[PDB]
């Protein structure tokens, strides 16, 4: 029985090799930016609502087009089978059967194709390819396999300096290896480029300074995620959750606003629909939970925070999401 | 002897059993509420004023038709004979000796009409029952008994998530039961079947949101009380001395406004005044007393509040409570 | 050799009984104002000048009529004779030896007349007595016996709660006495009563509000100290350090505005001079120095306050105490 | 290997005598500036733009009439054979050969004339002596020997109190000396003189006051250095960090603008960048990398910071540090 998210992260220290655990948890730098993911979100206090009508509390939304069963999707996270042997599959059949969106990473240890195959509702990440040829070439691929939207990563002209990775010397073990397969700076032409050979919804990842929202709602985004790459890219970057409300206000409903970096209950995922999220991304955690107990340990992951969200928003007085978006805040110490 | 209410708290972990202790200290999530509650009324200055005449310091205060000894009551926690034998009897003598009025609970561990006996200032805590019927017969009987105000929890459409408790596998002993006896969650509708149908003043207790207040007043009730619960409902509410200043302003005089939450000292009382409350709950403490102590022990922690209150009225140049609300504040740093 | 004031800190701790290092060291309640008094200053910074002319720089002040050598006094600090044999002696022949004004306490355990009989610069603190015709005598020694200054305590209608004397059950010792000899709060009338009665400045000590501060000018104040009395008597009031600069501005000049609590260093009356003190107040730490060395040891410490002080001034540019007010500050955190 | 700046404090702390590292790491009194100018760059987040052209990032730029490889020089720091056999020739053929300025110090244990021939571009950091004639030679060696900028420190009137110093009796060993050889404070008068005596750019160090800003470019600086010393100066003063946006703000460009005091990363470096510098000094860490490793060490320091700060720029979005002074930052909270 696991009763927190924190429950989980315990039980995958234990399994992982250090060095494992060191690439799943750590940030460029000092980590300050990953630190401050979660000092940001345990700053925010909720002001709730009561004597409201729950008689039909959900937490369902609409994005992308399909209904999703919490406001909430698996981050785009590579390289899984470095956590356990069914890697993507078993997170992808786990959200898949909690009714979340799964991210097809374009890093997967499993292709593409093989997780699009489990069904649910596949996105898929791109990180853009020296050629503009090959990345529309996985475009189309994800496209083809029944993928539902394109996230475009746009923090990662290069990765960010991971100094536990560097100390530790880690390399990817033989085992595991990128089962889609060159990497270069994404620009505004390469996100045009991906905007006229699909029709899917482009979504841009790692969005963090308002005009390039607003630059992204003008360049025919679909959706943005607010976030400093889990405090794994520049080590100083604001934390997605300070500059959400005002991204939020600087787009006036033009694309989905989501976030991304420390969502660790549903508590926080409350706290990010009330500065005014469409929706959350969860990276860690869900990793905590397969490296746990595989499958099983992402559904009970997705159950427990199903759990955790219903009870937040019934306790702050909210029947849906959107009444959540209607929620104030105020910002305490510590 | 007792010199402050920390040194209740540690005579009362001492005797009790650790789950009990668990039961009483906890709240839900993270218990970041909780924690901030504390951290709340710790950041509250108060600019004190010198020379005046303070011949007749007096803290009573007139509340909902009554005199009481203090700008205080004993906030309504179940179940009170998890903490000694006498229970919620224990507790009510001490309060009645002491002038403070006590909140008999929905839940008490001895019945309403027993603890209505013992005399005092009895207000009446309601928990919305799943039939209006039912619901509208205990304020019935609690106003038959004669309790003088009805004090509806409304932060209560179902209850939180106590991790200590799941931890622990808490559960009732055999040997307490809820003496008085299917809860739903209350709405407006229910506050107004409430109000219709009894001459008390009623008390919504726990609300946070400014409008939430104001709505209050509009509905017709007695007063409010600005509280999260003691951090066991929403955890990252916000606390209700965080609210108190924004919500007293709102109501402008057409309620009392009441606050709970970590009030563990006269000055905390002076604080709370200070920025605008009626009147202050009690919870933990209180319970603290008991266990240590029974009714001897509630005695001594009302003597030592009353002491504490006294004082900081006096060295704040405050001949009454109406004269601490007009105090001004400065919020500090930790 | 002594470098820093923390270093009689420790000198007097070795030597002094434990009850009366409690006696000394502690506060009221929870000891948040005394705390708060270090917090608060530790949280200011000073913005220096460079490029000005330091030939002639000085320490010296002229206040209430007389140069004092460093803008600072002996704070009132009743019954020194708990600190060391020569007590009040001891301290007031350094003082006067440093052009440092002392305050004799009406708590003295050596009579104000020998005091004074010292010579230097004695000030004279006051505790109203219930009978106001004894109040007036005293005042009237202590002018007949030279003191240049009447420092009317007004923040003491009653002690405050010494929870580590409570605990300690401390109490004077026989061979202490107060050798001067049933008090009774002060009033606005009381201060008139001594203003009527004496030419020498009133100076009222422990305001905190701004309202207070412009009454204390209105009613004939040459002075005033901006004090929570060392955190001793209402815990929760606001450092004195935090109200300094509105009260300044507040009375435009109207009297001298001193402010004690926490000086530690002359870097510390840096920081209140450019909040606009006229001078400090200094208790504690000339204790501390009177307890590990006697006459030797207060004037060891007055050396080092003048050489930090003339340090201080002289790196951020200021000629005079004047210039020092005149400088900026910014607040920190931490 | 070193991968951050913390690698060499370690390996520093190791080889150095404890007095002589104390001298390198200490600040002036109880080193609260000291420590705050670390607290305030971890206060500041960047506020990244993503998706710009990053093909010729560049960290270059134009200072003083010269091409510097990084927006970056070594600070002045007397006696560095203090840590290394080689002192100051080791540091100055590291940034030569990495194409860093140099400040050659009036208290070097080298002759200026032997730094400045090791080529580069050395600046020259003048104290003030009590001969306005002598100072005036100074200044006409260090330009007849090629040194590009005069560095005035305007902050030493005297020394700071250094109390780890005075605690260890610290004193330098007689094998070092002052190789360029009575000091007295500089006013704006010394400042002229010296303009009034070279064609090279005089820069102020030591400025935190915004109208001291606004002097310097009236008195003709070509640049300033916001700095409180590196907190060894006054004890208290802001750190410059701090007052750097204002005072970028109120020169508008009459002046370049530097600013020291903590810079340990490469985004430390873009963050003052952010704030407005036109770029930064580095002092203990180039100590710490010669009392490692002599030229060597020092040569891996600053390819270590020109990595990071190229790398910490395209994370940003910038490929020029021009774009880099065009980032918003926000404050959060530790
Ligand atoms: C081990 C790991 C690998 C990641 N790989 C990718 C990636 O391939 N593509 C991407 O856009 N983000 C990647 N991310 C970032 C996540 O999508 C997400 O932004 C960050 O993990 C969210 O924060 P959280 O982990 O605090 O929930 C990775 C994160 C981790 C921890
Ligand atoms: C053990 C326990 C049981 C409680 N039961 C009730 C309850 O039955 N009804 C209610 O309205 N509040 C209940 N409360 C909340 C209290 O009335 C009060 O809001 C909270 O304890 C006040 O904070 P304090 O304990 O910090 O003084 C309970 C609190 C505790 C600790
Ligand atoms: C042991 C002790 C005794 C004191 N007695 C008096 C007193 O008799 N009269 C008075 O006005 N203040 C008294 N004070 C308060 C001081 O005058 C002063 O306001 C406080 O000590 C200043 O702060 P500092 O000790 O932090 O420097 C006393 C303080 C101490 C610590
Ligand atoms: C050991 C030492 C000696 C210094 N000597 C000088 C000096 O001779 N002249 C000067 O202007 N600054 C001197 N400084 C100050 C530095 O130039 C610089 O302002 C401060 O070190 C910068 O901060 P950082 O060390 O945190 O990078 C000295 C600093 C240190 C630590
Ligand atoms: O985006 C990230 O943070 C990743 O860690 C992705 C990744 C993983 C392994 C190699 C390169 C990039
Ligand atoms: O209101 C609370 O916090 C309570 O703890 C009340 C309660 C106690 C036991 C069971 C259900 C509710
Ligand atoms: O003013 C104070 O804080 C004192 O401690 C004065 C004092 C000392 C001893 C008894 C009563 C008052
Ligand atoms: O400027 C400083 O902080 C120095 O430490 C310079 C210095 C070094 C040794 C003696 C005097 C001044």
């Amino acid at each position: 029985t696991y009763v927190s998210l924190a429950d989980l992260e315990r039980a995958a220290r234990d399994v992982l090799p250090g060095e494992i655990f060191d690439f799943l948890a750590g940030g460029s730098g000092t980590e300050a930016s990953l630190v401050a993911n979660r000092t940001a979100l345990e700053r925010v206090f909720v002001i709730p609502r009561m004597l409201r009508d729950l008689t039909d509390v959900t937490t369902e939304i609409d994005i992308f087009g399909r209904r999703a069963a919490l406001p909430m999707a698996v981050a785009p996270v590579a390289y899984q089978r470095l956590f356990h042997p069914e890697g993507e599959l078993a997170v992808a059949r786990a959200a898949r059967d909690a009714g979340v969106p799964y991210t097809i990473c374009t890093l997967s240890s499993v292709s593409l194709e093989e997780i699009a195959a489990v069904g649910g509702r596949p996105w898929f990440q791109l990180f853009w390819l020296r050629d503009e040829k090959r990345s529309l070439d996985l475009v189309r691929r994800a496209e083809d396999a029944g993928c539902e939207a394109i996230v475009f990563t746009v923090d990662v002209p290069w990765m960010g300096r991971r100094l536990r990775d560097m100390r530790n010397g880690f390399a990817l073990p033989e085992w595991v290896t990128a089962a889609n397969f060159e990497f270069a700076p994404a620009t505004w032409e390469s996100v045009e480029a991906v905007r006229a050979h699909t029709d899917l919804p482009v979504v841009l990842k790692g969005i963090l300074a308002v005009e390039d929202a607003r630059r992204a709602v003008d360049a025919g985004a679909g959706g943005i995620v607010v976030s400093n790459h889990g405090g794994r890219q520049l080590d100083g970057a604001v934390p997605g959750i300070e500059m959400l409300g005002e991204i939020v206000a600087a787009v006036s409903g033009g694309c989905e606003v989501l976030v991304d970096g420390g969502i660790r209950s549903g508590g926080d995922v409350l706290k990010a629909t009330a500065l005014g999220a469409s929706a959350v991304l969860v990276g860690r955690p869900v990793m905590w939970a397969l490296a746990a107990a595989g499958q099983d340990g992402v559904r009970q992951l997705l159950e427990l925070l199903a759990e955790e969200v219903r009870d937040a928003m019934g306790l702050a007085g909210c029947e849906s999401v959107g009444a959540a978006r209607r929620l104030n805040t105020k910002l305490g110490v510590v």
